[PDB]
């Protein structure tokens, strides 16, 4: 099996197929993987649709003109789900491979709008920055490094478990390109209060004239809030929310390879970033980092919109949230645990050990992670971001297909693991590491990217 | 079919399936599409492999630890195909969705290396630029716009049909982050002479101290040159070639969604861009893993000889069409050499003066028989030349080439019977632009 | 790839598969082919049914006795759709590969009935003829040549856009074996008025005693009229309609390979043509043939029923009416008929517009081909040979959205053609009074 | 269970699928069906090829231009297999649904050529006839009835087991349109001696000037003789053989729906029957009774030509013929049986009861047929055509896939059946029918059609 160089000659297809097969099987049962956000199941019709589109190159507008139009209609639907006030029927948005590229497009657009303002004012524009919670996902560090834009982080505390508007404004100045609240903080599952941030930013912008906008990183929540919390003002209903991004392959219910970013209107997307055509009466604007890319995920997204509709999406996310609330409530009743938040607003949540319990416990949540691994679960344990770095938490994500029976299966295994861990005569290795104030490698993938 | 808003209720899967089906069929027969570069066929085993990996998230290293390793082995293979001198077994490279993201990573790395030099020297670093031929593909304009880096374009002429080293150095200065020669220029099919650029850049860098490097945009040629022109020094064998990018889904023979970028060594990838656990570089996080399996399948199934046979057959059929086009009275080829499985031709100047038609009329004639053969004008200083381009991908047989040549001869016979000039023929005399219409992958 | 002789040795199956694959792909997108009448889509269950029956030989009645019965039940259903008055449970009909063989069986039956009468009367029977509109499909020319029967053609005019009964009777005589009205004229989409022909034929046959019958070529309309025009008397409700034929693979909604012919009763099928054995009469030109199309037809009857067939043809006719109405609103065009009775229709250029235009409908065809459409243009049959027309067929699956896509491309093409400085090649051919080669397949067969 | 009228409303597809399924299953095991000539197996690639082509209408030459060419290349290959002397690259032939339509096209062509001669001579042309063996298949009677052409039959005898040339000539006159020898007589498996008929016809035509030609009905033998008997002169090498027809779906090894007819040259196909076109440099002459028809069978035939080649076809028919000779030899060794012929030249043959044995036997070959039916076999018994109507024969056809093991399985059941029938105390019903001269219903399909 070639490690360094290409084989000199060919091998038969049957042998090559097995050789690749032998390195691509899952390490554990994916249905017991509670660490990932990403969709792993679509129905037979969606899968057949996307498998047959494996050879469709999305960028060829002459061969597949109506797939370009269908991309524009998905953008319309997402933008109207987020209550875009734009008057054109064809809304301003871009397809992406994930929230990663969608966030960067939002950040680049905010940066170019800021450069244009400061130039028109005669102010310097060489040291831009943006403001974000320490609970950011790694893509914002990629954005900071690849564009050389300073990242200013607002710490989490037990009194301010999400981005606090007052503390975010203390880090803003004439060089701030935007503030980034997160809907579905990957580390905590909570939503930054966008409406409170908008209220604070409006008063701050009138006092300063800096006109600092908001980009909402809604990788998870972007497909939860419109269906379950329609009255929560977090989107384009707010004055300073100029762009929003989301992962289509997390709670949009599509196989990996899908993200969306929308802008409040065409005038918040700088001219440098877009090229526009008129393909079959539509208004198709071309934005993005890629050229050639697979088109299958567009078909999957459009299939889901038609197959589920608003009510269909609402029932799926509702069932995920109910089972999450159920696990969240049962965890709270167990002596060792306390929840990070009393509210479950996305189908994920975190808990940690009560301080008084951890003091005398001979185990840590890393040992609980290992106990569950022995039964096939992936339930990640990790430390929280800055100012809460001493808190080891455990996170459960409830995706579509995770039934009430499987939730009782998980709670049964947690109770049995606690019964073993509580009878330990001596501290575990990770328990002693905490006593010595030595870091513990997180090991298990948790989507944070850190 | 919802245009603006999500439907309120659900519809049965069978109905929703047909509704999407009714909007995803090709407008023409893809096997007659000679405009596209991208692979459209893999064998049944590769297709089954990639279809089963539709639900595999590549970034989950706990669930699929060996797919991360398999990605690293593909990088080793590509980097060793390009004669990387790095001594570590695990070469420095990145998976990408295409040449687009791979080129940007190369450009961003060059920009960060340049910023690091100029800071350590006390020189300004706010007005970077890079040098490229006017035959660039649209991703380099995106790179210029999205990072606000000045693009300096070297024009094409009939004496310098590719990037000329002497003219490229006339646009370099202390603010130039790199020079980008292209292997497989999308508009012409030719290769910029990288070795001559390296020979010139070494003399210029010794005289100035600017240390301007080379990034090779080898989207097409990156999977052609190692197999058919092994003795052509264009890759990491050259002193100043620090990074190379390629499209895996063009002549790497993989379904759409694959690109590669490699660096000469770990020390040319800035610290800001990479962390190692296997180095994690790139613009994406979650992404489909199917294309990694497809590439690795092809490396094992074909090997060096298998890849060589596939690219050889493509190049031979291209040379065959190229040779038959040259024998027809209206046509003259842009180059006497076919080095990638694509080439362009135009109307002989003496013939065009009295002809009642243009190559746009030939394009329409071929469209009426189902072909997609694009016609367009060349980039700067050759903007007056309307050319036609044919790309020969795997599966385009000798029989289909004669089918194409037969239809070209039949169309020429029709166009020569014209009583009056065509609309586009009058457009040329009036000096009015003609909308290109047909996708040609240039992206302008 | 062998052109003249068989290869000497074998090639591996995978290579041979690709070699054949490389010559069987469509030249254009079939979903944009508006020229063809023939079904190209059945649902997954029908397709699985017919694919699994690929190896069933219909003629082996010992191995597949219930497929023979199922063929007889399809004949019953079609014959009852056409209001056959036959009293036997098992109606008289024949499976065919298409309307081609079904029409010939009807014509041969008419010819043998005519020979038998003239023998019993002592009159000659060596110079038979039949009467048909000039809008006939090529199978009737095959029939005329292969049986050496004179074809007498009734011309189309702008006053007589279909078969006119009075002019058809002027071509009848003691040697006429039948008159052939067409339901779904391939060139125009209209229906010959069968009831008027029966009304005229009844008076003519009483005055002469010739007893000239009717065979209805209903290749398209045979699966349209019973569902959308139940009160139109065109079938076995009429005295002189003795046989009817139809294409199962056009608007019967079955994959290629299916046609039906029915007779009003057993006594109108000559003894020479039938052998009987559930009652099963063995009529037809073939012996061994694929059985898949029988299963497909029977599936559609069960899956759709009367209401289901009615909805499918209703949507096709509605979309046809919609395109027909939008074409009429465009300045260059005028419709051949104000009524759309089958899911197809034709239009041509207004005479005043065409006289000064630089383009013809052949140029519009080329414009649409450049966008992937197949929309055929051709000249009409005799007395209307000067008229270039364009035809659209609306088959199952052609949606309202695709109809607007087509109308958008027609409007854009007209805007392009109206910018021409000089006449096109086909426009000059008209000025030179020279014919233009038809080029695009239009199902007429000429 | 609709019998007479169409159902009023729709039913779900799953139910309709089962409803049709319940009426299309074979009455017996098709692999034990030795009565049929028609192919029931192609390999997986051919089957996928033809299943995917179920929706291709062969006649639409604008949509599928090269399938028309591919049809012309199959005609070239078959015509060159039969040693056509035509010099044009594109040979004169027609696709057919089977030998039925291919034979009729040959007969109609002979009839129109004959009408043309008699007109040019001033002789009558109103009472045509043709000459054929009584072992004809039913298509020739259809031809006689549907075109009102007199059929003149040459009887079979024990001295003349095939068409005798001299006795066929005794039925010729100025009104004979052609003589039809059969290669693979459905009732006997033998080949009419075409070369001897040509020798007689040439002498007869020189004495009379009637110019009576030959059409060879080679439904079975047309795909056997060129591969196993290359030196047998039976085809276009003979002066008076002007047309030949064959069944592609019998020993051409294609699923049902394929026949071919070829003419010696363009001048023997009358102008009234053909319309020629030129596509991709190919004279595509369109002749035939059908218009729209399935194209799948064309692809299958061309696949077989490429996949098998000459040697591949030769090996397949060789194994079929070898197994046929093996069964033929074993039947001859059994006491009750005598073979109709000592030579097996097609993969089928017939035998009957020895006259001396039948005289005292209590059973007939109809009882042997019933014995084998009780074990699942279909082995037909029937009486021979005229002058041999007193002989009940049994026929075995050996198609591809019928292995040596299955042949011994068949011979084992025949030996056991003979042992059972020889223990009979009393004559069977069919044995008494023979003595009482009462006809016995044939019942079982034997492909003769009469
Ligand atoms: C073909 C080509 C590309 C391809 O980009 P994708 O992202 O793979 O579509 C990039 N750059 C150049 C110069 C090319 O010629
Ligand atoms: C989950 C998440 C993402 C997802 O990025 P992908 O490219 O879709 O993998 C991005 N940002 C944040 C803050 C997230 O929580
Ligand atoms: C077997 C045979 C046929 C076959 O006819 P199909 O139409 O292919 O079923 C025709 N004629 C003769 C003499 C045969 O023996
Ligand atoms: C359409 C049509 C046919 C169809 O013949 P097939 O054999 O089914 O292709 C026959 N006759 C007429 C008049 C038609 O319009």
């Amino acid at each position: 099996s070639p490690v360094e160089r290409i084989p000199d000659g060919p091998t038969t297809p049957e042998v090559a197929y097995q050789m690749v097969k032998d390195e691509t099987f899952a390490q554990t049962q994916p249905r017991l993987n509670l660490a990932t956000f990403v969709t792993t199941y679509m129905d037979d019709y969606a899968t057949k649709l996307m498998n047959e589109a494996i050879n469709i190159n999305y960028i060829d507008e002459t061969e597949y003109p109506r797939i370009a139009v269908m991309n524009g209609k998905c953008i319309n639907i997402v933008a109207n789900l987020w209550n875009s006030p734009e008057k054109d029927t064809w809304k301003t948005g871009a397809l992406a491979i994930g929230s990663s590229e969608a966030c960067m497009l939002g950040g680049v657009a905010a940066w170019l709008r800021w450069r244009k303002k400061r130039q028109a004012q005669g102010k310097p524009f060489d040291k831009p920055n943006f403001v974000i919670s320490t609970g950011f996902q790694v893509v914002w560090e990629k954005f900071a490094q690849l564009w050389q834009i300073e990242m200013r982080e607002v710490p989490l505390t037990l009194e301010k478990t999400t981005l606090d508007p007052e503390e975010a404004l203390k880090m803003c100045d004439e060089n701030t390109i935007c503030v980034v609240p997160i809907q579905g903080v990957t580390w905590t599952g909570l939503n930054d209060d966008v409406e409170a941030l908008d209220k604070a930013l409006d008063a701050y912008n009138a006092k300063t004239g800096y006109d600092i906008p908001i980009h909402v990183d809604a990788a998870s929540g972007g497909f939860i809030l419109p269906f379950l919390y329609p009255d929560t003002k977090w989107d384009f209903r707010l004055k300073w929310v100029l762009s929003i991004s989301v992962s289509g392959h997390k709670f949009g219910l599509v196989y990996p390879g899908l993200g969306w970013v929308c802008w409040k209107g065409k005038e918040y997307l700088p001219e440098e970033m877009s090229f526009s055509v008129n393909f079959l009466g539509a208004n198709i604007t071309q934005v993005g980092l890629n050229f050639s890319r697979p088109a299958a995920q567009i078909l999957g997204q459009y299939y889901q919109f038609i197959r589920l509709g608003f009510q269909g999406y609402k029932e799926v996310q509702y069932n995920s949230l109910q089972i999450a609330k159920y696990i969240h409530g049962e965890i709270a009743k167990m002596a060792p645990f306390v929840n990070y938040s009393e509210n479950v607003v996305n189908p994920l949540f975190i808990w940690y050990l009560k301080p008084e319990y951890a003091k005398s416990a001979k185990w840590t949540l890393y040992d609980l992670q290992d106990k569950l691994s022995q039964h096939g679960w992936m339930v990640p344990a990790y430390t929280l971001p800055s100012k809460l770095e001493d808190y080891v938490v455990m996170r459960v994500v409830v995706r579509q297909g995770f039934s009430r029976d499987m939730a009782d299966m998980l709670l049964g295994d947690i109770k049995n693991a606690i019964a073993e861990l509580e009878k330990l005569d001596f501290p575990t290795p990770t328990r002693m590491a905490q006593e010595k104030n030595l870091p513990v490698e997180a090991k298990m993938f948790n989507h944070g990217g850190r």
